[PDB]
């Protein structure tokens, strides 16, 4: 089966679409539905440490992503955050310092450019490698 | 005991004497590892800021977060506790109109993790409680 991606985002519906479309180029997207409460908070637990990659929208506030970050992170997943600077907020010191360059990184987009930064993003540390 | 008091940048402008009154209320029962975060006007490094958070939330004895603000700073802070399995208690005011994100409530397991309902006027009763 095809890698696993986590879309992260807060519970922005045009751009999380974009987002979550582009990623399915990549894999399945297990968040997919709820993009388009114990037993809320199991599954997206259960989604998280199946993840390969988990790609998170960190421009609108919320505990939710927050909290999953908090425990991916934990799992020691491989993680993206995307932050719009356009939105005029300033992202949690929180978030920002969690970067690590590698393994948990937070970028700054343009909202016109998510399609080819996730495309950079996996095309320096592909899910699936390229055909001959 | 090492009392960690998490609360939201937002909340220390919007709920400041709220957040105030909390602080005040739990040095009664131990030291409160976040009190000059809450009497700070809210950045000094990121990093820094996330590590020294990560190492108080290591070695608190219990976590006391509101949660009235959407927040990723305050999930993720959530996130890493349960990760540790920290004593936490969340704290979110209905009255706000808000509706407090499905994977905070649902982390509930009403022991370890408490999330509680209440009324600004009530939260020292409510600490007394807590830690009666
Ligand atoms: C509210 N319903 C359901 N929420 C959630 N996760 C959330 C909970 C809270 C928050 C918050 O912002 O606080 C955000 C999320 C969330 C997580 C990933 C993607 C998105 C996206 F942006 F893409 F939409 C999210 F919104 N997981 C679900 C998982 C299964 C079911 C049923 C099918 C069983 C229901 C739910
Ligand atoms: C923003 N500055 C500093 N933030 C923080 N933690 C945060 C980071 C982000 C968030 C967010 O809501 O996203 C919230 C917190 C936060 C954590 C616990 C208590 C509070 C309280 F509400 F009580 F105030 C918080 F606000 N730790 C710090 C630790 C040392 C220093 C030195 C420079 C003085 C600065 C800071």
């Amino acid at each position: 089966m095809r890698p696993a991606l986590y879309f992260c985002g807060s519970i922005d519906r045009t751009l999380y679409e974009r987002i979550v479309s582009r990623l399915r180029r990549f894999g399945t997207v297990l968040t997919e539905h709820v993009a388009a409460d114990r037993l809320i908070h199991e599954q997206d637990l259960e989604w998280l440490q199946q993840a390969d990659v988990v790609v998170a929208e960190v421009t609108q506030p919320s505990l939710g992503v927050g909290y999953e970050l908090g425990r991916a992170v934990a799992f020691n997943k491989r993680i993206l955050c995307l932050f719009r600077p356009q939105s005029g907020r300033v992202l949690s010191a929180m978030i920002r310092g969690a970067a690590d360059g590698s393994r948990f990184q937070v970028w700054d987009y343009e909202e016109g450019e998510v399609e080819a930064l996730l495309d950079r993003y996996f095309e320096a540390d592909p899910l699936e490698e390229n055909l001959y």
